[PDB]
């Protein structure tokens, strides 16, 4: 079904890494990855789960618009932008995990099993602490059901309304020129071995979109930058990107 | 909620030998910044800027169901090559499509265009003229701080029209973004009557505050088109709104 591109292993080579990035053309309904076992391989989410728990959190209402306000609960931690206050925009771009912590104790184990059920969310496991379980947990998902979800996601066809996930995808802006807009969630899995990162998300094109799911080995912080840069090689490799 | 002129600003337009205003609106401070009081308060043609009322009005009235929805090219060969082809809302804001918003408004109508510009309070409210084409000859005029009037309510869905007809424009304004600011906004150009001026008009969001702006220039020529950025973008970071 995918067509297999080992030229893009040229990339991550490069950097003395190893991953997988999966594109999917979402005119031609065709997909293309440099690594068939990898890109079904699958791995925490970890901070790409901020899509679908913030698609939750605004359904069910513990999320009332881009705009509340969640205020910092005073604990300092590492990550300096963690900090402050944050609304959906915010923690998306920073990726405040304490924000998100609340969100899911507030959605409670429940609703959330039930939604990453109607979500056909990855293996749709959520065994572990209710707000850590996409850091070191049970929930695992492959690159190529990133893929699936955030098809729906764009399409509007996830089993939540259609302005949550306008929001969420408002959340998602990461770039954009006059060529492309990028939509997407970083992701680095830390707490459980192997180390990875992840950059999940798709590019608007005039008349076509192309969705993308990468994830690479990651052993320290030094090399988050790579998640974009090689995933932007790619892109560009295919001319989808100038 | 006072205004400053900061007269330093001209040195960006003379340098290309051009006229213009810039005004910035600080939402968290309530704050208003321009280069020239008076021409900031001087009424113009919006020509393609009303592709942003034109677009709530036409989602709002269901002549656009979505984003997605796709507006025949009618075959005309027209100057500007990327109109001759199919367009969506997304595509036609980009491109400035006039002949997609002119069968907008015809399918607006004079009574809905009418009603709806007063609601919003947008510029004198006339649309004497051409129910098609008054946004470029006929009686409609806007300031640049009556266009940050209707773009703060805009920003703060707090226009009439449905919260999702809101968002989609939004959506559709969006020019550019990256990891330390958004633009969303909308290029105009009017010669249809004097003087002839370039528009851009919109806001600048960051993490923590919204910068909206709306400058306007004159245009002898098509040639200073890219001038309306440029100049805008020096303002910004002249200002250090952005890096
Ligand atoms: B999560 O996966 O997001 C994240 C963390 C640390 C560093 C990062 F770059 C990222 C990311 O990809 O945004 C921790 C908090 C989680
Ligand atoms: B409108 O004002 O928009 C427009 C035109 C021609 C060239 C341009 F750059 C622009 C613009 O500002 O986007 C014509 C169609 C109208
Ligand atoms: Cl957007
Ligand atoms: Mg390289
Ligand atoms: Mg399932
Ligand atoms: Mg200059
Ligand atoms: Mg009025």
């Amino acid at each position: 079904g995918w067509q297999e591109n080992k030229s893009w292993n040229a990339h991550f080579t490069e950097h003395k890494s190893q991953g997988v990035v999966v594109l999917w053309n979402e005119n031609k309904q065709q997909g293309f990855t440099n690594n068939l076992k990898r890109a079904n391989q699958a791995f925490l989410p970890a901070s790409t789960f901020k899509i679908p728990n913030s698609l939750i959190a605004l359904d069910l209402g513990v999320v009332k618009d881009e705009h509340q306000v969640f205020k910092w609960d005073g604990q300092t931690r590492d990550i300096a932008t963690w900090n402050r206050d944050h609304n959906l925009i915010t923690a998306m771009k920073y990726s405040v995990v304490p924000v998100y912590q609340e969100f899911a104790r507030q959605i409670g184990e429940a609703r959330m099993s039930k939604m990453l059920h109607a979500f056909d969310y990855g293996n749709e496991d959520i065994s572990g602490n209710v707000d850590s379980f996409w850091l070191d947990g049970g929930i695992r998902i492959s690159a190529t059901e990133q893929i699936s979800f955030l098809r729906k996601l764009y399409h509007n066809k996830l089993h939540v309304s259609e302005r949550s996930q306008r929001i969420v995808k408002q959340a998602m802006l990461t770039e954009a020129n006059g060529d492309y807009i990028i939509r997407a969630k970083t992701g680095y899995s830390t707490r459980i071995e192997p180390k990875i990162g992840w950059w999940v998300g798709w590019v608007e094109l005039d008349d076509n979109v192309w969705f993308f799911a990468m994830n690479m080995d990651m052993p320290t912080s030094d090399g988050l930058g790579l998640r974009q840069a090689i995933t932007k090689e790619v892109l560009k490799q295919e001319k989808i990107i100038p």
